[PDB]
């Protein structure tokens, strides 16, 4: 099976409260565990922040 984690509410709810305040798409990716941040930088553009 594929192994990319699904962007839950509240993967959402974190990344964006984390890119707002300023983490990079390097630690936001580690702190929400099982991404990259090359996913995390593409969810970002997608979300429009």
């Amino acid at each position: 099976g594929a192994m990319d984690m699904s962007w839950t509410d509240e993967r959402v709810s974190t990344l964006k409260k984390l890119w707002l305040d300023g983490l990079s798409a390097s630690q936001i990716a580690k702190q929400l565990g099982g991404v990259t941040r090359n996913a995390v930088i593409g969810k970002v553009h997608r979300l429009g922040l």
